[PDB]
């Protein structure tokens, strides 16, 4: 299925090339970038699942109380022919009454902006009914591989349908720690 | 299909956002970072699509007369969640005779390294007979997307299956401009 390969590829060519190295560079973040006065970036990869599939590029276009603060360290590695391709991840703090009450590395999964796009695209035949029905079944298939993953405490699925508040959604992960 | 899925990902996630901006990175590369006495970087981008998706990181590894000669300069973009997401892209020497006959930017399509992990973990559920038909169909459906892609003479796939010279294989390609 669409949701089958692409599942597959989220795990394939990316967590399993950037969950390993995650916790070092939040690491070095903490004691080497971060403000000296903050807390602490939490520890794991948040990862935003809208089964609507609706992806806007800025975190603060879905809800202002989360909004941008800094860029981990990115990581680098030579993939199919690419020398040095750069994979990097943002820092967000997440506020409830106007006051930060958390800080962790956050971004959609971004298959589910190809999902969204084939909806749109007459050439991909592909329906509403079925971005639907493959964004549960790209979530869920992610979620079985991590499950299995050795590659283990280190992120975060976020899932959730659409008086919503995203900052509080991520929150009640966040504060599950 | 799993092909479907990663081919239009493929299109919607990478050729349709970096080939619109390659001509000019090229340009600004042929004259600011190319050697004044070398010849110009050639003006599309070469993808390498073998059919048995294997898929090395390292193209001197498939092949000796393909080198490693720079970079373009990278492009970035706010995607997903992620500020300033890198896109960047390798120049490749191509060795005829032991002379310098080509020079190009090339890469392997990485979803073919998707295919490829996927007959190989049982999880996936995807056997090697799966995964010849979804690279021929991954390929074609490519071919069929980009046909009437208004993002145009901006790319070549170069599809093959495996006394093979890689090298003669893109140099063919080049030489057809
Ligand atoms: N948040 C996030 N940051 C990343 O760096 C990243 N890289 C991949 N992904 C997703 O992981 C999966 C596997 O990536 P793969 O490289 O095999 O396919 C990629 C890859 O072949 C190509 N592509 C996208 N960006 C690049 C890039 N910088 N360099 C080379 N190829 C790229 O286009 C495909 C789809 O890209 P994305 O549509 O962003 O979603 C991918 C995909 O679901 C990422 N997700």
């Amino acid at each position: 299925s669409v949701a089958h390969g692409l599942a597959w590829s989220y795990y394939i060519g990316y967590l399993r090339l950037i969950l390993p190295e995650l916790q070092a560079r939040i690491r070095t973040y903490n004691q080497h970038y971060n403000n000296l006065l903050r807390g602490a970036v939490s520890q794991r990869l948040y990862i935003l699942l809208p089964l609507d599939c609706g992806v806007p590029d800025n975190l603060s276009m879905a809800d202002p109380n989360i909004r941008f603060l800094d860029k981990l360290p990115q990581q680098t590695a030579d993939r199919a022919g690419i020398k040095d391709r750069v994979y990097s991840n943002s820092i967000y703090e997440l506020l409830e009454n106007g006051q930060r009450a958390g800080t962790c590395v956050l971004e959609y999964a971004t298959p589910l902006q190809t999902l969204f796009a084939m909806s749109q695209y007459s050439q991909a035949g592909f329906s509403r009914e079925d971005r639907l029905e493959q964004a549960k079944l790209f979530c869920r298939t992610l979620e079985d591989i991590l499950a299995d993953a050795p590659e283990q405490n280190n992120c975060r699925l976020i899932a959730y349908q659409e008086s919503f508040s995203l900052s509080q959604e991520v929150l009640r992960h966040l504060r599950q720690e």
